[PDB]
């Protein structure tokens, strides 16, 4: 009997086990209206020209309890056996108490039912289309379908297609911070519950007294937390897959307001609240739309956490979004999942591609290639080594930024400096550093002046304290030593290009000459290099 996925955490560092040993989710996720056995025909090409292991798609409430204790699951049945059929594996999306923070995927029997299953109440007293976290008749209906799910991976997926499960999609509140219905309020105004008094190390009081101005919010956040633990805990009891929450995200530098963004999620200023509140969630995993690299860089730094594994649960799929691969498995991600990948004739544009074709799919198609053929060596490095990723740090410029051209001449040379120089990055790998640089030639040392789009990267594993395992994308990669040497000299002692079969190194051939004089040159195609350096002696 295969063995259970799993997340590990251990000395700050996290693996995502599979079948027995670390994976990392090189994923496509659906839109939100292909969860039907006649929509699965415009998935899986998708998938296929994309090279992605693992298909995120919904599992809706309204489809699998459609009249209440009347399951069906015809949907999971056809979707198992054609993942199969293609030897892929699946993240199910459970859409149901809160799908963007609305009822909309739960039942008619629960949407149209208030009464039974309330809605959240705004300060003036008018309602919001969000369940409320304090209905315990929804909390129960919720678990109960849940546990059904569970219930039929148990008997029908024993060699675990599924590996793990979302609870909820982006849960939270918009145009409200908390529910202030009579229910709520005589939550809100008492006693803080002591366990998370303890957590966050407060003194004892009424959510007012003990979070002040952060009062409403953080009760939301804790309050859909203790919700979403209580469903993932009564799923984990039937069968124990990782489950993780995907948050809909406020902007880190410049968020607004709770209610602006959605409110009560596991967004940046409460992670220490969720964390608390909800210890059997094994990770909460960011969507991300930002498409510039400081707030994207941000986001990733945010989320990746001794207590949080990153996963890159959405992100946006046009082209910019695919360098993020790099950063994402850089800082120990267990994967990434470009939202939207499928021809069922719908794009998230302005969020994602104005167009979806197989020129959008080859964005993501091209940097999955560089991971794929190792991925299971990737996957082990990230977990028990040091890795390191970057993506190409300017973004594309914009027609407002094409200013450059009323700039004088002198402002021009110093725009083309100052670019060169945003365009190098330096990582510290130890006894050697790399340099990786973006959109020059693979010859001779013209400055950077970036990939038109921007899209390069670059992958770093140490293999020993002089051997690295390296793959970039559109981009230079230097080595060099780290520290000053003391009369000795350095070089390359060897670079081979290769891959892994049955987890051995096979060389293809040594890269020397013109391809290490000028660095490490990689355009679109996939190389996979193993870069031995070496100090030697002159005296
Ligand atoms: C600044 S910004 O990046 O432009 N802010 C945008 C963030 C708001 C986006 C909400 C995303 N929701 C996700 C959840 C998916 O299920 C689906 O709905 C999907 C959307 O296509
Ligand atoms: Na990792
Ligand atoms: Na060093
Ligand atoms: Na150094
Ligand atoms: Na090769």
């Amino acid at each position: 009997a295969a063995p259970l996925p799993e997340l590990l955490s251990n000395n700050g560092k996290h693996a995502l086990m599979v079948d027995g040993a670390p994976y990392i989710i090189l994923g496509s996720q659906t839109n939100n209206s292909s969860n039907y056995p006649d929509a699965l025909k415009d998935v899986w090409p998708s998938m296929e020209k994309m090279g992605a292991n693992t298909l995120s798609i919904p599992v809706a409430w309204e489809q699998i309890e459609p009249v209440e204790g009347q399951f069906d699951f015809s949907f999971v049945d056809v979707l198992l056996k054609e993942a199969r059929q293609r030897k892929v594996r699946l993240v199910l999306l459970w859409f149901a108490t809160w799908k963007n923070n609305a009822p909309h995927y739960a039942p008619a029997w629960v949407k149209l039912d208030n009464a039974r299953f309330p809605r959240v109440v705004k300060e003036d007293g008018d309602t919001l289309n969000s369940l409320s976290p304090l209905g315990q008749n929804t909390l129960a209906a919720d678990k109960k379908a849940f546990v059904e799910l569970m219930k039929y991976l148990a008997k029908r997926d024993k060699d675990h297609t599924v590996i793990m499960v979302q609870v909820q999609n982006e849960v939270g509140t918009y145009g409200a911070v908390r529910d202030y219905s009579p229910m709520a309020q005589a939550v809100f105004n008492a006693a803080v519950p002591d366990d998370l008094i303890q957590k966050l190390q407060l003194k004892p009081g009424t959510w007012s007294q003990v979070f002040g101005r952060d009062a409403d919010e953080f009760f939301h956040a804790y309050q859909i937390a203790r919700y979403c633990d209580e469903v993932t805990v009564a799923g984990k009891a039937i069968k124990n897959l990782p489950m993780y929450v995907n948050v809909a995200l406020r902007n880190p530098f410049n968020p607004g307001l709770p209610g602006q963004y959605s409110s009560g999620g596991g967004t940046d200023n409460v992670l220490h609240i969720w964390k608390a509140a909800a210890p059997n969630i094994d990770l909460i995993a960011p969507d991300i739309y930002f498409r510039d690299y400081k707030t994207v860089s941000k986001v990733l730094e945010l989320y990746t956490r001794p207590d949080n594994a990153l996963f890159v649960a959405e992100i946006g799929n046009d082209q910019p979004f695919a360098r993020y691969l790099f950063p994402t498995l850089g800082k120990g991600g267990i994967g990434f999942s470009p939202f939207g990948m499928d021809d069922t004739d719908y794009t998230n544009y302005p969020l994602g591609a104005k167009v979806y074709n197989d020129e959008t799919i080859e964005q993501f198609a091209q940097v999955y290639r560089l991971v794929n053929p190792m991925m299971r060596e990737w996957a082990r490095l990230s977990y028990q080594g040091q890795v390191w990723g970057v993506a190409e740090p300017l973004d594309s410029t914009t027609e407002t930024q094409k200013w450059n051209a009323e700039a004088t001449p002198e402002e021009k040379e110093q725009h083309k400096k100052d670019r060169a120089s945003a365009l190098t990055q330096q990582l510290d790998l130890g006894l050697w550093d790399a340099e990786v640089t973006y959109g020059r030639p693979m010859f001779w040392v013209t400055p950077p002046e970036g990939n038109t789009p921007a899209a390069g990267g670059a992958l770093i594993a140490q293999l020993d304290d002089n051997e690295y395992l390296v793959t970039a994308y559109k981009a230079r990669v230097e080595f060099k030593p780290s520290q000053e040497l003391a009369g000795k000299k350095f070089m390359i002692e060897r670079v081979e290009e290769g891959r892994f079969e049955k987890g051995k190194w096979v060389m293809e051939r040594v890269w020397n000459g013109d391809q290490t004089d000028w660095g490490l040159n990689f355009t679109d195609r996939p190389h996979l290099l193993r870069v031995k350096m070496a100090s030697y002696s002159v005296q």
